[PDB]
């Protein structure tokens, strides 16, 4: 049908973190029913970034989440029109990241438009000093509320110096048509940076996500 067993995507991201503006463009591919995907991203403006790429990686794809048959796959069902999402991440040291995203399907490939704002990150923190080392696996609590599918999760970022750096995350995912919302369930994620040049202006990532 509209969602094939293999799908490519194009992504464009604009934003600002602690006042630093940037643009990122990327292309990816994956297997939406198996919950797996990879992408190649390039910082096209504002590179090299003065902050950890790790805060941007989750803002680059929910059409690729493996679901059981008895769970309506609301975000897949939303296509060809698609869906929008709005996210707020509250980090333990007061940093905040907010995101608004549009997902659409244009002639057989997914199109992602992302806007990112980060603010209040301590200048001496792991984000502005780039001391981060990738996200631990996460479980997102999914639940229907107010005509939308909501997600909530605590995410933990590994630090290069030893510890962990935590965020509280809340996201609203909204189909462009009112397709069948699921009941409550959990989506488990693993997101890895698989390749990156010295300054991270070219980065590759891989993610597996499965609803339980």
């Amino acid at each position: 049908e509209v969602i094939k067993e293999f799908m490519r995507f194009k992504a464009h991201m604009e934003g600002s973190v602690n006042g630093h503006e940037f643009e990122i463009e990327g292309e990816g591919e994956g297997r939406p029913y198996e919950g797996t995907q990879t992408a190649r991203l390039k910082v096209t403006k504002g590179g090299p970034l003065p902050f950890a790429w790790d805060i941007l990686s989750p803002q680059i794809s929910k059409a690729y989440v493996k679901h059981p048959a008895d769970i309506p796959d609301y975000l897949k069902l939303s296509f060809p029109e698609g869906f929008k999402w709005e996210r707020v991440m509250n980090f333990e040291d007061g940093g905040v990241v907010t995101v608004t995203q549009d997902s659409s399907l244009q002639d057989g490939e997914f199109i992602y438009k992302v806007k990112v704002r980060g603010t209040n990150f301590p200048s001496d923190g792991p984000v502005m000093q780039k001391k981060t080392m990738g996200w631990e696996a996460s479980s997102e609590r999914m639940y229907p509320e107010d005509g939308a599918l909501k997600g909530e999760m605590k995410m933990r970022l590994r630090l290069k110096d030893g510890g962990h750096y935590d965020a509280e995350v809340k996201t609203t995912y909204m189909a462009k048509k009112p397709v069948q919302l699921p009941g409550a369930y959990k989506a488990d994620y693993k997101l890895d940076i698989t390749s990156h040049n010295e300054d991270y202006t070219i980065v590759e990532q891989y993610e597996r996500c499965e609803g339980r």
